[PDB]
């Protein structure tokens, strides 16, 4: 049973919050959880147990306490975040995209196939591994209005369409480095989510048409009929996708 005296701060990696440990010469990623919102805003053992079940997933290494604080030691990946990768390409071509997501979306299957909707995807909770596969982090069972599918601006019963949402906001963020629903209030945000105000652009900007259909099944609003992994394998844009390899690639 290790304790978090043998762990020692290095640096912040994210805004709970991220640092950059050190521990007999290994660096782990610790979140720490104070007991102001774990025990004073409600599901803080829901990330824990997410994380704990594994391949496609940020590793969960100890799940250790403190006098007010929660900590959970996990793997470090200097590749950092989606986010991050994504502010210095400015945006990412077609084919790069399509790798992200693909990768991305066999995250998504594998925690459905367990029993366990993300809820908080978004490329900033997306980490880019050692070996270049992309891994999930931050398990949120609101969160970034941008991102949200509109059954969940509208409190509605919901189920992994959710996630599918989700991939569709971050597949057009990735072809133009911004979100679809972008503005400038929260409240605008939602107008263009229910709308599905989606900006395609035009000109020599103006995306394939393997693209903008791949966007618009994934950003569908009747979650009966949204996009999932069987219509995103089969898609069009996901013809050059070696799924069965890009399992064992891992
Ligand atoms: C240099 C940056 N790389 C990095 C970032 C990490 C962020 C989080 C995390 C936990 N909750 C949200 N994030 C985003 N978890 C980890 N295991 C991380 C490991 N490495």
């Amino acid at each position: 049973p290790p304790s978090i005296e043998e762990f020692s701060i290095v640096k912040p990696i994210s805004r709970g919050k991220v640092y950059l440990g050190q521990k007999g010469g290994k660096l782990y990623a610790v979140k720490v959880v104070k007991k102001a919102d774990m025990i004073n805003k409600n599901q803080v053992q829901a990330e824990r147990d997410a994380l704990a079940l594994s391949p496609f997933i940020v590793h969960l290494y100890y799940s250790l306490q403190s006098a007010n604080n929660v900590y959970l030691v996990m793997e470090y990946l200097i590749g950092g975040d989606v986010k991050s990768l994504l502010h210095i390409y400015g945006y990412f071509d077609e084919e790069m995209a399509v790798k992200y997501i693909s990768e991305v979306a066999l995250a998504l299957d594998y925690l459905h196939r367990h029993g366990i909707i993300h809820r908080d995807l978004k490329p900033d909770n997306m980490l880019i591994s050692n070996e270049g596969h992309i891994k999930l982090t931050d398990f949120g069972l609101l969160g970034t209005p941008d991102y949200l599918a509109p059954e969940l601006l509208l409190g509605r019963a919901h189920g992994p369409a959710v996630d599918w949402w989700a991939l569709g906001v971050c597949l057009f963020e990735f072809l133009t480095g911004i979100p679809p629903f972008n503005d400038e209030t929260p409240q605008q945000v939602f107008q263009n989510i229910l709308k599905r105000d989606i900006p395609w652009p035009e000109g020599e900007e103006k995306l394939s048409d393997n693209a903008q259909s791949a966007v618009e099944i994934l950003l569908t609003i009747d979650d009966t009929k949204r996009a999932g992994m069987k219509e995103l394998k089969r898609h069009p844009l996901f013809s050059d996708v070696d799924w069965e390899n890009l399992q064992h690639q891992t």
